[PDB]
Protein backbone atom coordinates (compact mmCIF):
# COMPACT_ATOMS: atom_id res chain seq x y z
CA UNK A 1 0.00 0.00 0.00
CA UNK A 2 2.64 2.57 1.02
CA UNK A 3 3.74 2.94 -2.61
CA UNK A 4 1.30 5.81 -3.19
CA UNK A 5 1.90 7.43 0.20
CA UNK A 6 5.02 9.54 -0.42
CA UNK A 7 4.53 12.92 1.29
CA UNK A 8 7.43 15.13 2.28
CA UNK A 9 7.99 18.88 2.17
CA UNK A 10 11.12 20.80 3.18
CA UNK A 11 10.68 24.56 3.22
CA UNK A 12 12.76 27.42 4.60
CA UNK A 13 11.40 30.82 5.48
CA UNK A 14 10.88 33.50 8.08
CA UNK A 15 8.33 33.09 10.86
CA UNK A 16 5.94 35.99 10.23
CA UNK A 17 3.27 34.89 12.71
CA UNK A 18 4.32 34.43 16.35
CA UNK A 19 4.18 30.74 17.45
CA UNK A 20 0.92 30.23 19.35
CA UNK A 21 0.36 27.16 21.50
CA UNK A 22 -3.09 25.54 21.57
CA UNK A 23 -4.31 22.41 23.33
CA UNK A 24 -6.75 19.94 21.80
CA UNK A 25 -9.92 18.93 23.68
CA UNK A 26 -8.06 15.75 24.72
CA UNK A 27 -5.25 17.88 26.16
CA UNK A 28 -2.70 17.38 23.38
CA UNK A 29 -0.36 20.38 22.89
CA UNK A 30 0.14 22.00 19.46
CA UNK A 31 2.24 24.88 18.18
CA UNK A 32 1.03 26.93 15.23
CA UNK A 33 2.68 29.65 13.16
CA UNK A 34 3.01 30.84 9.57
CA UNK A 35 6.22 30.58 7.59
CA UNK A 36 6.94 33.15 4.91
CA UNK A 37 8.89 31.58 2.03
CA UNK A 38 10.54 33.56 -0.78
CA UNK A 39 13.04 32.11 -3.26
CA UNK A 40 14.04 31.37 -6.81
CA UNK A 41 13.79 27.75 -7.91
CA UNK A 42 14.91 25.80 -10.95
CA UNK A 43 12.17 25.15 -13.48
CA UNK A 44 12.68 23.55 -16.89
CA UNK A 45 16.22 24.94 -16.88
CA UNK A 46 15.13 28.48 -16.06
CA UNK A 47 14.74 30.43 -12.82
CA UNK A 48 11.27 30.83 -11.33
CA UNK A 49 10.39 32.95 -8.31
CA UNK A 50 8.48 31.04 -5.64
CA UNK A 51 6.54 32.65 -2.81
CA UNK A 52 4.31 31.24 -0.13
CA UNK A 53 2.94 31.91 3.33
CA UNK A 54 2.79 28.42 4.73
CA UNK A 55 0.96 27.73 7.96
CA UNK A 56 2.82 25.21 10.09
CA UNK A 57 1.82 23.06 13.03
CA UNK A 58 3.91 21.01 15.48
CA UNK A 59 1.70 18.38 17.16
CA UNK A 60 2.43 16.35 20.28
CA UNK A 61 4.14 16.84 23.61
CA UNK A 62 7.61 15.61 22.75
CA UNK A 63 7.46 17.41 19.40
CA UNK A 64 7.05 20.72 21.24
CA UNK A 65 10.77 20.54 22.00
CA UNK A 66 11.63 21.71 18.49
CA UNK A 67 9.74 25.00 18.79
CA UNK A 68 11.11 26.39 22.03
CA UNK A 69 13.54 28.79 20.40
CA UNK A 70 11.47 30.21 17.58
CA UNK A 71 9.77 33.63 17.54
CA UNK A 72 8.59 36.15 14.95
CA UNK A 73 11.52 36.91 12.66
CA UNK A 74 13.22 33.54 13.17
CA UNK A 75 14.67 32.09 9.98
CA UNK A 76 14.19 28.30 9.83
CA UNK A 77 13.77 25.16 7.73
CA UNK A 78 10.75 23.00 8.38
CA UNK A 79 10.50 19.39 7.27
CA UNK A 80 7.34 17.31 7.50
CA UNK A 81 4.19 16.31 5.63
CA UNK A 82 1.45 18.43 4.12
CA UNK A 83 -2.29 18.03 4.52
CA UNK A 84 -5.14 20.06 3.10
CA UNK A 85 -8.81 20.90 3.58
CA UNK A 86 -11.46 21.34 0.88
CA UNK A 87 -11.94 24.87 2.20
CA UNK A 88 -14.82 25.17 -0.27
CA UNK A 89 -12.06 26.37 -2.60
CA UNK A 90 -9.60 24.87 -5.09
CA UNK A 91 -7.05 23.85 -2.46
CA UNK A 92 -7.08 26.73 0.02
CA UNK A 93 -6.30 25.34 3.47
CA UNK A 94 -2.84 23.76 3.27
CA UNK A 95 -0.76 22.98 6.35
CA UNK A 96 2.75 21.68 6.95
CA UNK A 97 2.85 19.19 9.80
CA UNK A 98 6.36 19.76 11.04
CA UNK A 99 8.48 16.83 12.14
CA UNK A 100 11.81 18.66 12.25
CA UNK A 101 12.86 22.30 12.53
CA UNK A 102 16.30 23.78 11.86
CA UNK A 103 17.46 27.26 12.81
CA UNK A 104 19.66 28.33 9.92
CA UNK A 105 21.28 31.08 11.99
CA UNK A 106 22.33 28.68 14.74
CA UNK A 107 24.73 25.78 15.20
CA UNK A 108 22.30 23.33 16.80
CA UNK A 109 23.04 24.86 20.19
CA UNK A 110 20.29 26.46 22.24
CA UNK B 1 22.12 42.30 1.17
CA UNK B 2 20.75 39.11 -0.41
CA UNK B 3 19.34 36.30 1.74
CA UNK B 4 21.45 33.22 2.43
CA UNK B 5 20.95 30.16 0.25
CA UNK B 6 19.78 28.21 3.30
CA UNK B 7 16.62 30.29 3.34
CA UNK B 8 15.73 29.25 -0.23
CA UNK B 9 14.80 25.62 0.45
CA UNK B 10 11.55 24.53 -1.22
CA UNK B 11 11.20 20.88 -2.15
CA UNK B 12 8.11 18.68 -2.09
CA UNK B 13 7.59 15.08 -3.18
CA UNK B 14 4.02 13.77 -3.24
CA UNK B 15 2.41 10.62 -4.56
CA UNK B 16 -1.22 10.32 -5.52
CA UNK B 17 -3.88 9.69 -8.12
CA UNK B 18 -4.61 12.19 -10.88
CA UNK B 19 -8.28 12.98 -10.30
CA UNK B 20 -8.31 15.84 -12.81
CA UNK B 21 -7.42 14.99 -16.41
CA UNK B 22 -4.33 16.99 -17.48
CA UNK B 23 -5.08 20.12 -19.46
CA UNK B 24 -2.45 21.62 -21.73
CA UNK B 25 -2.01 25.06 -23.31
CA UNK B 26 0.66 27.47 -24.52
CA UNK B 27 0.96 30.93 -22.98
CA UNK B 28 0.89 33.94 -25.34
CA UNK B 29 4.64 34.18 -24.76
CA UNK B 30 5.39 30.66 -26.00
CA UNK B 31 5.63 28.73 -22.74
CA UNK B 32 3.95 25.32 -22.69
CA UNK B 33 1.88 24.46 -19.59
CA UNK B 34 0.22 21.21 -18.44
CA UNK B 35 -2.06 21.34 -15.39
CA UNK B 36 -3.88 18.74 -13.32
CA UNK B 37 -4.84 17.89 -9.74
CA UNK B 38 -3.16 15.13 -7.74
CA UNK B 39 -5.26 13.55 -4.98
CA UNK B 40 -3.02 12.37 -2.17
CA UNK B 41 -3.84 10.04 0.74
CA UNK B 42 -1.32 8.71 3.26
CA UNK B 43 -1.28 7.41 6.83
CA UNK B 44 0.67 9.55 9.31
CA UNK B 45 1.33 9.68 13.04
CA UNK B 46 1.58 12.56 15.49
CA UNK B 47 1.71 12.56 19.29
CA UNK B 48 1.69 8.79 19.01
CA UNK B 49 -1.73 8.88 17.34
CA UNK B 50 -2.86 7.99 13.83
CA UNK B 51 -4.46 10.12 11.13
CA UNK B 52 -4.70 10.44 7.38
CA UNK B 53 -2.92 13.15 5.46
CA UNK B 54 -5.12 14.08 2.49
CA UNK B 55 -4.85 16.70 -0.26
CA UNK B 56 -5.93 17.47 -3.83
CA UNK B 57 -2.78 19.21 -4.96
CA UNK B 58 -2.90 21.44 -8.04
CA UNK B 59 0.12 20.49 -10.17
CA UNK B 60 1.66 22.34 -13.10
CA UNK B 61 4.47 21.30 -15.43
CA UNK B 62 5.91 24.40 -17.11
CA UNK B 63 8.61 24.71 -19.76
CA UNK B 64 9.56 22.71 -22.86
CA UNK B 65 12.25 20.75 -21.05
CA UNK B 66 9.84 18.71 -18.93
CA UNK B 67 6.74 18.43 -21.13
CA UNK B 68 7.52 14.94 -22.45
CA UNK B 69 7.11 13.23 -19.08
CA UNK B 70 3.35 13.96 -19.11
CA UNK B 71 1.48 12.71 -22.19
CA UNK B 72 1.18 9.21 -20.69
CA UNK B 73 -0.90 10.53 -17.79
CA UNK B 74 -4.67 10.70 -17.39
CA UNK B 75 -7.24 10.38 -14.62
CA UNK B 76 -6.72 7.36 -12.39
CA UNK B 77 -2.99 7.48 -13.04
CA UNK B 78 -0.93 6.80 -9.91
CA UNK B 79 2.18 8.99 -9.99
CA UNK B 80 4.77 10.70 -7.79
CA UNK B 81 5.50 14.37 -8.37
CA UNK B 82 8.52 16.28 -7.04
CA UNK B 83 9.19 20.00 -7.19
CA UNK B 84 8.60 23.30 -5.41
CA UNK B 85 5.42 24.89 -4.13
CA UNK B 86 4.24 28.44 -4.83
CA UNK B 87 1.18 30.19 -3.46
CA UNK B 88 1.13 33.56 -5.24
CA UNK B 89 -2.22 35.37 -5.22
CA UNK B 90 -1.76 35.48 -9.02
CA UNK B 91 -4.89 33.87 -10.51
CA UNK B 92 -7.03 34.09 -7.38
CA UNK B 93 -6.60 33.70 -3.64
CA UNK B 94 -3.23 33.98 -1.92
CA UNK B 95 -4.20 30.56 -0.55
CA UNK B 96 -3.79 29.03 -4.01
CA UNK B 97 -0.96 26.55 -3.43
CA UNK B 98 0.47 25.06 -6.64
CA UNK B 99 3.09 22.35 -7.02
CA UNK B 100 5.58 23.15 -9.77
CA UNK B 101 6.73 19.77 -11.03
CA UNK B 102 10.34 19.19 -12.07
CA UNK B 103 10.11 15.41 -11.94
CA UNK B 104 7.29 12.86 -12.29
CA UNK B 105 7.28 9.09 -11.88
CA UNK B 106 4.77 6.56 -13.20
CA UNK B 107 3.90 4.06 -10.49
CA UNK B 108 1.80 1.89 -12.85
CA UNK B 109 2.38 2.21 -16.61
CA UNK B 110 0.64 -0.41 -18.73
CA UNK B 111 -2.21 1.39 -20.52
Amino acid sequence: PNSLMTNRLVLSGTVCRAPLRKVSPSGIPHCQFVLEHRSVQEEAGFHRQAWCQMPVIVSGHENQAITHSITVGSRITVQGFISCHKAKNGLSKMVLHAEQIELIDSVDKL
